[PDB]
């Protein structure tokens, strides 16, 4: 299989400034040669630049709209772009609002894929609800069809079409849920696992579920959009906004591999990190190979072992 | 449903001072306005000054003695207090012997209750077996029937009535008890769960069990007597005796969480906070949000969500 | 039952200098006294001193071999004369090589025997394998029949007999395997649970399988190889590799735990212990006390308490 690794390297989704610097401190952790080791070609693609929108006007509360709807109008397409020469697309990115343009450009290939959303939050909050601008945190609200017409059309995502129900999304690590966003989940009903039901049943049976709730019927594809803030902040320091009490590395490693092991990733996400939100520099770099790892996870590592077949060792 | 505040600021229950400085952090932490922002009224009734003992005797080798017997039945007065007016009594508190006074109250208002116990120690030693008098550690000795006449009555707690038997009494997060303490609660036929157990089961099927074991007849009112060093010493530094391999902040937030949900809890205590007691300024408002954390736990708050019924957000 | 205590200060089994000092530390931590406390006789053997042997050469890419086959045999030696008088053998060490010395040993009395090999490795690599000529990631490949006259037979371990086969080895907390022992463990069939199988059953199953698995037919005798490093590194920091995300206290408690409740231990290790390895001084003390609670595991002591029998105290 082929992979085709997409810089995100933006951050108006939210104020805190570093995000960007994301797919940059990932390649230099690396990330692509390890990928290679694997059986996977891999293909860099490089940082998406991003032209800036002179004079972005605050939609009522919402802030730098027109940027972060262009941002992602470009980021939609090379993501269909490559889904339709085969390959797996992997977005390194910034803030989480590049999940918009991703999962688009990847429904535009593969229309019928679910999603895995590790997060520590919903990200499920519209223009309405936010008690910020934030576009980092209503994400899914673009990508939903039940939430269409359900707010004022945003200056900047005219381009972007709900593509998914209630019914193919999947959260895992929710533990920092603001009231609408706990309202719309459960009135759209979405099949979601916050850390109590993780604490419940145990990441395996979470991710036993989760599978058949939604490849049970048809087998679809697998975008797997993965915020680096959905593990606890002593794994993954180095984030906008950390919430105690969320997912361990063992378990998101634990997550990753069972999807790897289902043959069907299409779409990954790597959001969240912020390589300058270090209280000290090993929490970065921390957070930055924990990132890492869990990318090469979705690929093949396993934690038991790899070896390239047809030889013997012997 | 109300809630109102006892504050218990003591420590003579034993050496380390600082735990009378517990209520004193807790209300800093802001404890009690958040607990506001929840569906429950609040009323914070402040901190019974405990009056003290002029020349309090060593009774053998219990010490402190008349202070822990007169502070804990000024206590137990105000817990009855509050529970006939029908409120939900929570105890800030010091040392975890002022569980007595909490429960006794309690118990004058609801002798039908049961009690969950999560504590690193079963804190069950008598005045004969204690290899100290620190009170702190006796307790359960003084509120059992099944101990009453079992040591030489103690001076300052005649006012104490034996008020349950081990079959009401349930102590999770079990790690560091002592041979005497581990005679009586076989002996005695008193159902636990040592962190072995919760290791086997899973904090879920922990609970689970917990309440069928008390709730599965007669349900009745709870009372939560929580002490903050049940979770493991890297969560709650800031405490007298830390014991590694405990409860997870999350194991923690589970318990709470599943005792809210059965709407039975009457009484709750959180005991054993030394906001002294912190090898760094972090430790201590580590402990103490966790604690105060897990306190809004037990009256509503989710780690999936919360959102004010009968509103749109739409 | 009696106890004999075995040191193997030992170290050319690979490069960092101090797991030598691990018995030294071990006692110090009064590991002899605390043994003494449970309802075994201990004997201390002492430190097996070791003769160095000079001019040893790197028989291709394998260092110090003569040093690790000398070393070696001095042990298991050692083990099978306690072994034969019918004491549990518990080998504290210097680094994992001294694994086959103790495990040989062990199956001269009891080849019937199985062995828990709790390492975050594998170490089943051969002197062809290995990018190393640490015999301390070889052992396994000693001791096994299936892996013999499949390696150039090594300077030193002549003496070595391939005591067992895959089907009675079983490892616990595999987290970073080399491709060749991959290789390996697939094609022999040797049961394993690598972190993921961890984090999927949960340490209580783990065992619970483990064990069917080899007590299933005949009970034997059980040789639990315990490598300090299996833990995660927040626990045992004061080691040779660390790998993140491995074993928790708790859960390595658990082992020896339910290990002991089957009173079939016979030989126990605790090896890769470096108690010169610490970041800081805590870091070892850490490493150490925790290895020590991890032998009064293996040895009787319960999570939920110990009282000695046939006493009232009350
Ligand atoms: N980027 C993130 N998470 O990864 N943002 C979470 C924001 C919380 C909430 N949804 C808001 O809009 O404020
Ligand atoms: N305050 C506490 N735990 O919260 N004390 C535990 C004391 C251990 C033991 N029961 C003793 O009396 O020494
Ligand atoms: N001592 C240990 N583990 O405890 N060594 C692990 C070594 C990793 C690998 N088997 C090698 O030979 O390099
Ligand atoms: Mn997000
Ligand atoms: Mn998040
Ligand atoms: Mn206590
Ligand atoms: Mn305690
Ligand atoms: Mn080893
Ligand atoms: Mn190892």
């Amino acid at each position: 299989k082929p992979i085709e690794i997409i810089g995100a390297p933006f951050s108006k989704g939210q104020p805190r400034g570093g995000v960007e610097k994301g797919p940059a401190a990932l390649r230099k952790a690396g990330l692509v040669e390890k990928l290679k080791e694997t059986e996977y070609n891999v293909r860099d693609h490089g940082d998406l630049a991003f032209v800036d929108v002179p004079n972005d006007s605050p939609f009522q509360i919402v802030k730098n709209p027109r940027s972060v709807g262009k941002a992602n109008e470009q980021l939609a397409a090379v993501v269909a772009e490559t889904q339709k020469n085969g390959t797996i697309s992997v977005v390194l990115g910034g803030d989480h609002s590049m999940a918009i343009g991703s999962i688009s450009g990847h429904a535009r290939v593969h229309p019928d894929l679910c999603v895995i959303w590790v997060d520590a939050h919903t990200d499920i909050n519209t223009p309405l609800t936010t008690s910020s601008g934030n576009l980092h945190g209503q994400p899914v609200a673009f990508l939903l069809k039940e939430l269409k017409g359900k707010f004022p059309d945003v200056p900047g995502f005219s381009w972007v079409t709900p593509c998914i129900s209630a019914k193919d999304i999947v959260y895992i690590g929710l533990r920092d849920v603001d009231p609408g966003e706990h309202y719309i989940i459960k009135t759209l009903g979405i099949k979601y696992f916050s850390m109590t039901e993780v604490d419940k049943l145990g990441i395996g049976k979470v991710m036993e579920e989760t599978f058949s709730y939604l490849l049970g019927r048809k087998k679809r594809p697998i975008h797997l959009s993965f915020d680096v803030d959905g593990l606890d902040p002593v794994f993954t320091p180095a984030t906008g906004t950390p919430v105690v009490g969320g997912l361990s590395y063992r378990e998101g490693l634990y997550i990753t591999e069972e999807i790897y092991k289902t043959g069907l990733l299409s779409g990954l996400d790597i959001m969240e990190v912020n390589p300058t939100l270090g209280k000290t520099p090993e929490e970065v770099t921390r957070t930055v190979n924990t990132a890492v790892a869990l990318t090469l996870s979705c690929f093949g590592t396993k934690r038991e072992g790899n070896h390239k077949p047809e030889t013997d060792y012997l």
